[PDB]
């Protein structure tokens, strides 16, 4: 079920509003392996129901349980080290969890292959930009019938989280995540620029690409692992775009990347080895916009996974005159860029450093692709 463009959801209220998102700072002047204790105080309990679902749900589909035995005392040594902070960070989080650290390697895994995405960057006729996004998930294990939801999907809604980077007590970066991943998805450097990933299919894809890794040919990013080092530690739009686009990565993607003046949006397109292409604002030309679900944008949508137009459509319904946080967040609330796998929608704003996530749902009938 599908309908015509939303109009007056925000402030989020109402059946697609599940509820706020809340905010933890992460301190970076912490020794990694101890910067997500205070989360996993809080979420801990949370991420142990998580990594039970998915333990119980493989070990029905694959009832000698030898998978969920590779995960639990084989795959970190599979994989080895990871560089820090990363392992470090993973460590600390499968230590206060006691959830076995190839689960929390797995989780971490997950962000690699089974997320979907709407991510928009708009330019205002004042050269001001927004970027928005929501975040969708699909792994697909277990479908829970007495409401109408997948059971990994909605259990990462109470593991959102929107996080404060601080080093020296000021915000390096900010990020909406989920507890126990170290990655990131979705965040912005305040006055500098913003980044969403969304994935990417293709042949030469992430299964391949861990194969590779594992066979001994780790040259390769991790994706989120690259969107966090960016976030963390690029400091222009054009270094994070350089970066992006050249970066050799584990598996193919789209990075959504958004500045602090006019003309700075771009979508890149990845594969794994360089970039397919760079589609960039274009103000002086009528481009104002770009927008980037999971397919490229030179050829057709999934049929039955079209969440591009109605997007697009309702961006040219709204204008450049009339666009803010507001209008926004009514295009993703739209059916079907609202659907049933979205976990949140985030709202950045670089230059007046406003950020905010709403953790969502999509009442009876929704899509549920
Ligand atoms: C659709 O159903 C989902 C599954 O729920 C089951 O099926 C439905 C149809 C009912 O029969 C229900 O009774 C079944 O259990 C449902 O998923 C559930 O979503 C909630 C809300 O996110 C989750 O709540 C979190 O619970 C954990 C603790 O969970 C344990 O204890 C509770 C209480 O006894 C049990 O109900 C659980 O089964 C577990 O044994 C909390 O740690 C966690 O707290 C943290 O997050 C909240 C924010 O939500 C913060 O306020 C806190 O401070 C913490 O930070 C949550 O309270 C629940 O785990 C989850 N169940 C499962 C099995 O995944 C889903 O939301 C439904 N979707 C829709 C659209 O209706
Ligand atoms: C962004 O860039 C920065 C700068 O390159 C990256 O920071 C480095 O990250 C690696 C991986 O985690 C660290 O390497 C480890 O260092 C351990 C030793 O750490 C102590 O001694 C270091 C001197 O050798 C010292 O620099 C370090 O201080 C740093 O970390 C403290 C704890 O967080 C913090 O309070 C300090 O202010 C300072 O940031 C420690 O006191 C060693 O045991 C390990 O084997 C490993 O080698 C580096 O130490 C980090 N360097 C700095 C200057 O922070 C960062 O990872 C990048 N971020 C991303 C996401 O890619
Ligand atoms: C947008 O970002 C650019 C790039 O970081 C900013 O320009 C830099 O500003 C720093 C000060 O923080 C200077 O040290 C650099 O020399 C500047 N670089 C360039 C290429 O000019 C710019 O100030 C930001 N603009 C806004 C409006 O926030
Ligand atoms: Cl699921
Ligand atoms: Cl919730």
């Amino acid at each position: 079920w599908t309908e015509d463009c939303r109009k007056s959801t925000y402030p989020p209220s109402g059946p697609t509003y599940r509820g706020p998102v809340p905010w933890y700072t992460i301190n970076l002047d912490l020794p990694p392996y101890k910067r997500w204790h205070e989360l996993m105080v809080d979420k801990g309990p949370m991420l142990k129901i998580i990594v039970n679902s998915f333990k119980n749900m493989v070990n029905t589909f694959v009832p000698s349980g030898k998978v969920m035995q590779m995960v639990d005392q084989k795959l970190p040594d599979l994989l080895g080290q990871f560089s820090g902070p990363y392992e470090e960070e993973m460590k600390g989080i499968a230590d206060v969890t006691e959830i076995p650290l190839g689960e929390i390697i797995s989780f971490n895994i997950f962000y690699e292959l089974f997320t979907m995405a709407t991510s928009i960057i708009t330019e205002d006729k004042k050269g001001h930009l927004l970027h928005v996004r929501n975040m969708d998930f699909g792994i697909f294990l277990g479908w829970n019938i007495n409401n109408n939801t997948w059971v990994i999907t909605e259990e990462l809604k109470p593991l959102t989280v929107n996080l404060d980077f601080q080093r020296n007590s000021k915000t390096v970066f900010k990020a909406t995540s989920f507890a126990g991943y170290v990655g990131m998805l979705t965040g912005f450097k305040p006055g500098q620029f913003s980044l969403t990933l969304n994935e990417r299919f293709s042949m030469n894809g992430g299964y391949l690409g861990l194969l590779e890794w594992i066979l001994g040919k780790k040259d390769a990013s991790w994706i989120g692992f690259i969107t966090r080092s960016v976030l963390e530690n690029a400091t222009s739009y054009e270094e994070a775009k350089n970066i992006l686009a050249k970066t050799k990565l584990l598996a193919p993607a789209y990075f959504i990347l958004g500045g602090n003046q006019s003309g700075e949006g771009c979508v890149i397109t990845r594969e794994r080895k360089d970039s397919l292409d760079i589609y960039e604002l274009d103000p002086k030309q009528g481009r104002w916009y770009v927008v980037q679900t999971n397919y490229d944008r030179w050829k057709n949508p999934l049929f039955l996974d079209d969440r591009r137009t109605p997007a697009q459509t309702c961006l040219k319904r709204t204008t450049q005159e009339s666009l803010s946080f507001a209008t926004l967040y009514d295009i993703l609330s739209t059916k079907p860029v609202l659907n049933k796998l979205t976990v949140f929608t985030a709202l950045m704003d670089v230059t007046k450093n406003h950020y905010e996530a709403y953790l969502r749902d999509c009442p009876d009938p929704c899509v549920g692709w």
